[PDB]
């Protein structure tokens, strides 16, 4: 079936949109060249829509159903719960979109009654009924980006379809209880949402190091949220079942899944009909956890499809990378096309081919990898990366304006001991700090799980406990790495390594001399910069 | 060993302290003789310091173990899993304690990098150390009553103790998923806190019904958290880890019981030492769970022990009722005696010695007892009621003071279908609700979970759910209830039923004038009053 079917209304906003960088002071002072800077907006969802809309064929073979059997088999040792109304109100998100209904998360989170009843009605609903597909809203994302000048400038906008926040806290009551637990039991080491970035480069190091002659690649699905079929989506119910789980929950994850899960109507912000999804919807609370197993199920089949040797995988939703035993350059290259069609055959097909990689460095994961940096005595260090180019125009964009998100702080934790954002965003964010008398003031904070009010005095504590002391000592990058880093400041026009070591030479100095907390911020964030 | 140990210094507040009910014109409407109601303070709590003071003596017999064991093997059929850090402060209560490292409840619920960071190291502490007694805080309780003139006028200020917000946070951590699911598996339909208001009715009746001649008591324990020995919390701990944890969890669960559960030093609110208790801290994640199981085991074994036949229990904490098969008047009079003698040798003497009742209406459990009324229809209704005293005194002190604690409208839910909730606390609040203009403005609620925001408006559908709409239209209640109703109105100067009824046919009649869903609280709320 078609992924999706559309009736020719448009996907609309719900609020003034911008496309063009904010221009200026201290956002120019970090990048200058703010043409190549982005975000995409509602205009462009029209050619996202077609990008995202195609018939899916899948045919199954055995090496995908002895795979599920296994899976089934692990998934029947879990025990789940039922949350309550209150548990499940109380981990609702305080920034989740509003109900159709009168109220907000603000009031889901405070326990209102006027939430409280709804929430009661709706899991009723969900018992009693387990056949009318549930409303969802479809809306263009507003993300910064850089132009890719050579994979068209511009991506359009990528979409999310959800449910109403009703709906979405009695997913949470039937399965939060599921969905934080299963998948690691089902998939082991091979889980990547329990990994902090340092434990995913444990894992990644590790898995490499024990291969003779390590082979490893990512695998690009393209679309994954489309591809995924009815079947599929009806196989992880399935998973879901071989649970222990409450009567009411059994009930309740059937009907979410009839009803929702695996498709139903779409809604744009006006409340007309744009048509119908036959696919994973991007916004209910499964779709990390389902596309997570669905992706391990098709990957781990497929492994045996080409007959890989000694095959490690490691899946973060819809993101896959297998480390394996090389068979040999020309053997390896067959095997990844084997592979790629029964992922084709499985309903996965990918976008770029994927390709076989002989350094670790060159892997990509989870928009990450992993390189090598030396500590202070020395030794090895090996620890997680990114390009820095979406990372630097998104604190560009967040210099400019106010933001919930502001992803740059997000980035000096994830990234701490990277070069990057320890002689650029650490650099230029505490010089705005200094100068506008703010060290002292909390800033939400979006981590890759909730919503974190920090202390930018906190930084060091942080970091420390995440990183660990050597992050603060890290010397002699990868030549990969700088050049990496020198390309996107050329790319962007960022100031040079020179021009920002130099810089934060003067934040170190306005830290220590500020005393306390804010020296220990010089101390330890900044001792690069002294020597 | 002595419960607890003192030094001398005192039990102090940690704020003004007000003993007298402020009295008036709305509060004096409600309640004319406002010296019989007061509130203890700090100045009480050297005189329950010396009641909740003594040795405990333990001998435990073959009921009791093989009534643990039996609790055991039920214990190891359950699982529970660690909460996250940040799992833990979102169930945090909004107007829990704050913390003396720099934090409150606020910046726990929002993720707080000053609060995570510190609950990552507490956490940590109880991993690497099982041992240092944790610090707690000693406060006396200030709430409100009614003289009791004829059981001294005055009750002394109750205590409670509990540690710091960071190790509370922990405690949910390793523990809340434990609580939160083992003693249903463990006690069954014996576990009192899984029942609504109705659904406790429901047990009680059909537990009653069932036997040929029923007869039931209350035990009350003289002082119980105090007669909870270091064996006994002990034996909690070893019931906790029957259960299939994590590794963490057990580490935790272990440190807690020997630094914190089992006793510890005592702390005023002015930092100097009070003392060391040994017996169950009032104040921590535990308690109740821990009251629970503990009352169970001691009350099962003690029943063996009578010879009591076909006995049904029904725990809540410290609370517990039974209801037996009579073996006749002086044969039931003897083996209450003979339980009474072996819940003493288990450490959990008697306040007043349990008498056997024949008639369901005189058992009270949770300060609450079973009474019945009439529907619309004339079906027999069983509802739960309780002596409205302790109400009408709250209901009356909260018209003289703001508070986020106004019990009123917790009474109000939770005792719904009562007569006196319904001609007394509905009429008087909605009459001042109306009156200020505030009928649309949400309170804040503590029911017997959470701190709910509720609109008085929610209200009929809040009952609707909880009661059903019988609710709405009882009729002929017991002459037990309307005698202790007429009593109490008496005693505290209440105006009477004919008052009420009367007054409320005047405020359903501006909330039906007021159209919408102030009509809808007059036509359901108040039905009653019109006819
Ligand atoms: C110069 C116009 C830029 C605008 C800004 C925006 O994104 O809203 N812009 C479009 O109007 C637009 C459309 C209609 N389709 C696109 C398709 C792919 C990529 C970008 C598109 C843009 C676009 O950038
Ligand atoms: C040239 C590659 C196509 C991409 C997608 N693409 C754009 O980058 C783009 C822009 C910047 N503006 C548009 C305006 C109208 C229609 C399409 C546009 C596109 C576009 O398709
Ligand atoms: C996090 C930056 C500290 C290190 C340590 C060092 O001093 O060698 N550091 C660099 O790694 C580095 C590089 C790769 N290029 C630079 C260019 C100009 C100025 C400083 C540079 C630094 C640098 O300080
Ligand atoms: C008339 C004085 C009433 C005060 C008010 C208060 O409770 O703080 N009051 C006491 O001072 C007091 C003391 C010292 N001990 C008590 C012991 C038992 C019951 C009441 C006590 C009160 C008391 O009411
Ligand atoms: C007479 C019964 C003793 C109770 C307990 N009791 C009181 O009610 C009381 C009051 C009202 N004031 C007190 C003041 C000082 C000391 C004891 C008091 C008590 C008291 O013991
Ligand atoms: C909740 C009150 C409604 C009922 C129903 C009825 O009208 O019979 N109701 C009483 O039960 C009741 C009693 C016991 N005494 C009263 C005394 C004076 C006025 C009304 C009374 C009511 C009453 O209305």
């Amino acid at each position: 079936s078609m992924s999706y079917t559309w009736t020719g209304a448009l996907i609309t906003p719900c609020a003034a949109e911008e496309s063009k960088l904010p221009i200026n002071a201290l956002s120019n002072s970090l990048l200058r060249h703010h043409n190549m800077v982005y975000a995409t907006t509602s205009r462009s969802a029209g050619l996202r829509q077609k990008k995202v809309t195609f018939d899916r064929l899948q045919v199954l073979d055995d090496h995908y159903r002895d795979v599920l059997k296994e899976m089934k088999a692990k998934a029947s040792t879990v025990k789940a719960k039922l949350l309550s109304v209150e548990e499940a109100c109380k981990l609702t998100p305080p920034h989740s979109a509003k109900s159709k209904f009168g109220y907000g998360a603000k009031d889901v989170r405070n326990l209102s009654s006027k939430a409280v009843n709804h929430i009661h009605s709706v899991w009723k609903d969900l018992l009693e009924d387990t056949v009318t597909p549930i409303d969802t809203t479809i809306m263009a994302k507003n993300e910064v980006f850089c132009v890719q000048p050579e994979k068209g400038g511009r991506k359009p906008a990528r979409l999310i379809v959800f449910p109403d926040l009703g709906v979405r806290v009695c997913e949470k009551m039937a399965l939060y209880d599921v969905v934080s637990t299963l998948p690691q039991v089902v998939m082991g080491s091979s889980y990547g949402f329990q990994y902090s970035p340092g434990q995913r480069v444990e894992f990644l190091v590790n898995t490499w190091k024990s291969k003779k002659n390590p082979m490893g690649f990512s695998y690009d699905t393209r679309c994954f949220d489309s591809t995924v079929t009815e079947n599929d989506i009806r196989v992880e119910e399935s998973i879901y079942q071989c649970c222990d789980l409450a009567p009411e929950a059994r009930q309740a994850i059937k009907s979410l899944t009839e009803r929702l899960y695996i498709g139903g109507p779409l809604t744009n912000s006006k409340g007309q009909n744009c048509g119908y999804r036959r696919c994973r919807a991007s916004g209910v609370l499964t779709t990390s956890c389902g596309n997570t197993l669905t992706c391990y199920l098709k990957a781990s089949a497929a492994c045996r499809a080409a007959k890989l040797q000694d095959c490690t995988m490691l899946v973060n939703g819809d993101d896959l990378v297998v480390i394996c035993e090389s068979a040999g350059t020309q053997e390896d290259a067959a095997s990844l096309r084997v592979f790629t069609e029964a992922m084709t055959r499985y309903s996965a097909p990918p976008g770029d081919p994927p390709q076989p990689e002989y350094d670790l460095e060159l892997i990509t994961s989870c928009s990450s990898n992993v390189s090598v940096a030396h500590d202070a005595s020395g030794k090895r260090v090996y620890y997680l990366t990114r390009d820095p180019t979406t990372p630097l125009a998104r604190a560009a964009w967040e210099t400019a304006r106010h933001t919930p998100v502001n992803s740059w702080l997000g980035n000096i934790i994830m990234y701490a001991p990277t070069l990057w954002a320890r002689m650029i965003l650490m650099t230029h964010f505490f010089s705005i700090l200094l100068a506008q008398e703010q060290l002292e003031k909390a800033l939400d904070c979006q981590i890759y799980g909730a919503c974190y009010s920090i202390e930018p005095l906190d930084l060091p504590q942080i970091i420390e406990r995440l990183h660990g002391l050597s992050a603060f000592s890290l010397h002699s990058y990868s030549p990969g790495e700088i050049n990496r880093v020198a390309s996107c400041l050329r790319k962007l026009g960022v100031p040079p390594l020179r021009v920002w070591r130099h810089r934060a030479r003067s934040v170190r100095a306005r830290l220590l001399s500020q005393g306390g907390r804010a020296a220990t911020c010089g101390k330890y964030l900044f001792n690069w910069a002294v020597k």
